[PDB]
């Protein structure tokens, strides 16, 4: 049962070698050995082993998954003091709250961004309203203004939400599941703008992840909407790109979904005090984030001090800025309803199969059912 050591689980696509290095430092001033592993589908495996009082002491995963884990009582409640709390961006603490209780620490933040071709576009548009006009100017040269994944709501939400949409009303570490914002005027304004893009041929209704990505990378389109995971692909492409704040819509900022990497302690661990000490005083320090980051970049981080160092790269700063304006993803189980419903509403409104008013009225209905 572990007991006198620390076992940590983190995905293979993360800086687990850097995390193993923070661990060697911990083992130095403590004698406690830390063990880092990155098992396959660990987020699937966690719930299974933890339900039987097994698994790692600590688990790293995006915050959204923590809601389901917490529901089943798999995570220990955390109690950083005020002082520790002030070391991180306030908005990040909202991501790791499960019905008022703090159930994890936030490490890393990723958010969608406006990516643009500096050779085709001098200055990115500040507004969504000016894209149509820009597209007609670019079309004059055989280029298009923007191409992004229209198929998944994760990608279209920034625009839909801009003027007032939200998944679930949040107001106290708690989500009101009967306060859904997919059918308001806000969301209606947004989806309508999107639909108008497609019918006015500034955008194709069948643009997916692959298509927009290839298009941007081939220098065929001036802009794209993507996240930090896409950067390595653009580099390769040799496109002279920039990352910036998403455009505003109706004078209001876009409200993209933000994913926040978070780390939690197994409710079944006998080592919670060791975990909290490792996490608060070794890992969540400039030197801890740095050793990890050196192994594999974290993107924007929750620790204010280190983020300020990282922000010298404009891309991550832009992502952070978007994140701050962004909407904390619901952790809640009802979020599954939202994905399917809103997915359907958009493809339907986009393909003419249903009107905007209709498409959203329906989705609203299936979520609050």
């Amino acid at each position: 049962i572990e007991e006198g050591k620390l076992v940590i689980w983190i995905n293979g696509d993360k800086g687990y070698n850097g995390l193993a290095e923070v661990g060697k430092k911990f083992e130095k001033d403590t004698g406690i050995k830390v063990t880092v592993e990155h098992p396959d589908k660990l987020e699937e495996k966690f719930p299974q082993v933890a339900a039987t009082g097994d698994g790692p002491d600590i688990i790293f995963w995006a915050h959204d998954r923590f809601g389901g884990y917490a529901q089943s009582g798999l995570l220990a409640e955390i109690t950083p003091d005020k002082a520790f709390q002030d070391k991180l961006y306030p908005f990040t603490w909202d991501a790791v709250r499960y019905n008022g209780k703090l159930i994890a620490y936030p490490i890393a933040v990723e958010a969608l961004s406006l990516i643009y071709n500096k050779d085709l576009l001098p200055n990115p548009p500040k507004t969504w309203e000016e894209i149509p006009a820009l597209d007609k100017e670019l079309k004059a040269k055989g280029k298009s203004a923007l191409m992004f994944n229209l198929q998944e709501p994760y990608f279209t939400w920034p625009l839909i939400a801009a003027d007032g949409g939200y998944a679930f009303k949040y107001e106290n570490g708690k989500y009101d599941i009967k306060d859904v914002g997919v059918d308001n005027a806000g969301a209606k304004a947004g989806l309508t703008f999107l639909v108008d893009l497609i019918k006015n041929k500034h955008m194709n209704a069948d643009t997916d992840y692959s298509i927009a990505e290839a298009a941007f990378n081939k220098g065929e389109t001036a802009m794209t909407i993507n996240g930090p995971w896409a950067w390595s692909n653009i580099d390769t492409s040799k496109v002279n790109y920039g990352v910036t704040v998403l455009p505003t819509f109706k004078g209001q900022p876009s409200k993209p979904f933000v994913g926040v990497l978070s780390a939690g302690i197994n409710a079944a661990s006998p080592n919670k005090e060791l975990a909290k000490e490792f996490l608060e005083n070794y890992l969540l320090t400039d030197e801890g984030l740095e050793a990890v980051n050196k192994d594999k970049p974290l993107g924007a981080v929750a620790l204010k001090s280190y983020e300020e160092e990282l922000a010298k790269d404009p891309r991550i700063a832009a992502t952070m800025e978007n994140a701050q304006k962004g909407e904390i993803m619901p952790n809640i189980p009802q979020m599954s309803a939202f994905w399917y419903a809103v997915r359907t509403a958009v493809i339907n409104a986009a393909s003419g199969r249903q009107t905007v008013d209709e498409a959203l009225k329906d989705a609203q209905t299936r979520i609050t059912k």
